[PDB]
């Protein structure tokens, strides 16, 4: 599939193997600059290659499966220029403290719609959330390991301190198809926040709980391109 | 031509009209944040879309032709968090002061090699220099106006404060062919610097003076794709 972002993204059609609930998550450290630096926080997170290759040089903290439910969070820090401990919501399946002031997080898997039609995803983040969505754009169908670092232009992105740290993605999706998704998050300092929600044309409900929507599929020999 | 960066970029073959010496330049303001902000400088320059669309919202200062010769500069500021006046080198054909502490600059045109073989361009910048090179990657042959905002992934980039603010691009080029080039520069605060030089396989000379190398070509009805 083409890597470019689109309004009609391509999805995937898994075989008999039952999809596993939730996304996969990788957590990495994100250090501050040396004491006395102005500003204290490292601007590495905004290097164009940070979400592709740059994060990989940082300390791997965790890799977990099964991230689902409501993945939103708001971490309130008390001090700038200071690593401070906190916890992710239970939805993240990570029961250890981390430096919630300063860290990098990657989430990936598939989004399965319940309805056919236009979906508008709304995102916000402190400091950064970059979203890829669709086969090619995020990764290839049941061939994630091969294509994981070849994601395309972002479908939506939010950067704190921009005119607004909020963005939308509107895409037409088909019910029961599995769409590759990649979420890339960073906190540089102080408070951290992630909001990821959506609405559809079918009703006025806002979805914040992704229990019925986020899944992981095993890679397969032949891949699982969308058949619909 | 494909927009992707490559080791064998595509070039252009202009018609009888004599190429004009030098690149075109556009200068834009780049404001500081409101007094008392930490840090003082705006991080807008690192938004992923800043070099494509974001700069356009800023005040247009100048558009000039004929930029050639040695385009390197180093502007020494005396104060942080403060717009300070300075001048670009004469090569820039811009005889007015500007806020050299804080500004955005776009250069574009064509690079014409003197020798056939591998060229290694070395760049450095305070704060930012992004380079596109080749038909498609920078823009289309004698169709710049149509394709100017559709440049591809950068062939080289330098960001001050990164592990090094220096980068190289090694490309095999053909003598007398005209290769689209785009240079995108920003200073966020304080000192500003740009260095753009190259070497080839033919000798050990470093080229810093682009008098015989940078040109502008008029757009034409049919374009001027490389014929070699
Ligand atoms: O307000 C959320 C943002 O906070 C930013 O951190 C600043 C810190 O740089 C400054 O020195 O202190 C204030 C608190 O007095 C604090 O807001 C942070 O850089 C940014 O990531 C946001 O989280
Ligand atoms: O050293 C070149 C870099 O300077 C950076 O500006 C800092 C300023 O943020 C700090 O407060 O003061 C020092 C001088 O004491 C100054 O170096 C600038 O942000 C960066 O763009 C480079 O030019
Ligand atoms: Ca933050
Ligand atoms: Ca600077």
């Amino acid at each position: 599939a083409s890597k470019d972002p689109t309004t009609f993204p391509l999805g995937c059609s898994p075989d008999i193997t039952t999809p596993k609930k939730g996304l996969s998550m990788e957590l990495y450290s994100y250090d501050f600059r040396k004491k006395g630096s102005y500003p204290c926080w490292d601007a590495a997170y905004l290097d164009p290659n940070y979400p592709r290759t740059g994060y990989k040089s940082h300390r791997l903290l965790a890799k977990v499966d099964g991230v689902t439910g409501n993945i939103n969070f708001y971490y309130h820090a008390t001090k700038g220029c200071t690593p401070q401990l906190g916890h992710l919501p239970a939805s993240y399946n990570y029961p250890k403290p981390l430096t919630m002031t300063n860290f990098t997080m990657l989430l990936y898997g598939y989004f399965r719609p319940k309805v056919t039609g236009f979906h508008t995803f709304t995102i916000s983040a402190d400091d950064l959330l970059f979203v890829n969505f669709g086969a090619g754009n995020a990764f290839d169908c049941c061939r994630r390991d091969s294509s994981a670092d070849h994601f395309g232009n972002y479908q939506a992105y939010a950067i704190w301190g921009s005119k607004t740290a909020k963005d939308e993605l509107t895409v037409h999706l088909d019910a029961g198809v599995y769409y590759p998704i990649r979420l890339f998050y960073n906190n540089r300092e102080y408070d951290g926040a992630l909001s990821f929600t959506f609405k559809t044309e079918s009703n006025e409900n806002t979805v914040s709980d992704f229990s019925e929507y986020f899944f992981s599929l095993d890679d397969t020999e032949e891949g699982c391109p969308g058949l619909i």
